[PDB]
């Protein structure tokens, strides 16, 4: 019951969460999978309570408000809206997020990606968005400024006007496209290839060069993925 597409009015009341599988492929040896990704709201002075995850790197993005984010080894990170957060998470350690202001709510998007817990990576790591065009907010190496990650993704942060297009070169042999809000269009080749509403997903395969062009005013995610 969220009414889109050119306002997209209640964007940040909207509450969802998608669970995805974990891919193989024999030409592509023990890479991670987009396991989550979802859009959370938390009610003035709310608190999620402490939990364990499952071998998985949490990755949110503050899109209304702010929160503290505490584990059971005494680490703890703030984060407001327009921050991007990295938990690169360790086994048997609890995690907890709470919204810090008694007034209002908070809005945050979340991706879990597949984690090699012995690969080495900071425990927590925050990235400022830029809110252009685009931004490569996360990354194998930390490639211009990016969060870095312990998985083979590239992760893309777009913000566009109705009309408005933006160009990515894959890494990897899988993408997935996320509306935060609006709604836009993937072309591969010059051809339309996915057409995608507001808060919409997809997965889309073996394409090199992916145009995405807005619909109406959006911000979206390209999650580049390696298997
Ligand atoms: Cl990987
Ligand atoms: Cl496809």
């Amino acid at each position: 019951a969220r009414q889109c597409g050119q306002a997209d009015y209640g964007w940040l009341q909207a509450r969802y969460t998608f669970s995805f599988g974990h891919y193989f492929d024999p030409k592509l040896l023990g890479y991670a999978s987009l396991r989550v990704l979802n859009q959370e709201v938390l009610a003035p002075g709310a608190a999620f309570q402490p939990r364990t995850y499952p071998k998985v790197d949490i990755l949110n993005v503050i899109l209304d408000g702010e929160a503290e984010y505490r584990d059971s080894e005494g680490n703890h990170v703030q984060a407001s809206a327009g921050e991007a957060l990295l938990l690169s998470t360790q086994p048997g350690v609890s995690y907890s997020e709470h919204n810090l202001s008694k007034d209002k709510p908070l809005t945050r998007m979340q991706l879990w990606l597949d984690a090699c817990p012995q690969r080495e990576n900071p425990l927590i790591q925050k990235l400022a968005l830029n809110m252009g065009k685009q931004q490569l907010i996360a990354s194998p190496e930390g490639a211009m400024g990016s969060l870095q990650l312990r998985q083979q993704v590239w992760l893309h942060h777009i913000v566009l006007d109705k009309g408005e297009s933006a160009n990515f070169q894959l890494h990897g042999p899988r993408a997935y496209l996320q509306s935060i809000h609006g709604k836009f269009h993937a072309l591969t080749h010059h051809e339309e290839k996915a057409a995608l509403t507001c808060g919409d997903g997809a997965f889309i395969r073996d394409e090199a060069n992916i145009t995405l062009v807005a619909d109406s005013p959006l911000r979206a995610l390209l999650i580049d993925l390696p298997v």
